[PDB]
Parts: C-alpha cells; sequence; structure tokens
C-alpha cells in the first residue's frame, strides 16, 4: 500500500539492485537497514536507497 516516486536515478550496479528511472513508481515489499527499502517496478524486485525516492500513501 506504500509507493516510493523516484526522484533521481538510480542505475543498479549490484544483481540484487532495483534500477529506475526518475518518476518510477516503485511499490514498497520491505524496509531494511541503513537506508535501503526493497520495492517491485515493471516485475522486477530488488534494493535501493530510500533518499533516491519520496515515499507516498497508495
Amino acid at each position: 500500500l506504500t509507493y516510493g516516486v523516484a526522484l533521481y536515478r538510480f542505475q543498479a550496479l549490484e544483481p540484487n539492485e532495483l534500477d529506475f528511472e526518475v518518476g518510477d513508481k516503485i511499490r514498497i515489499l520491505a524496509t531494511l537497514e541503513d537506508g535501503w527499502l526493497e520495492g517491485s517496478l515493471k516485475g522486477r524486485t530488488g534494493i535501493f536507497p530510500y533518499r533516491f525516492v519520496k515515499l507516498c500513501p497508495a
């Protein structure tokens, strides 16, 4: 029920990272340690920094 709107481009480098562009709407799956979140976008799941998105209720 929580989604993150990307404010910054996040180029995935690690295999478990979620790649996204500004304006992409990411479904938040979990809040991880050290400022990372797990999310889903276009059928893909991965981790990304919380600071790159704006969280919205939904």
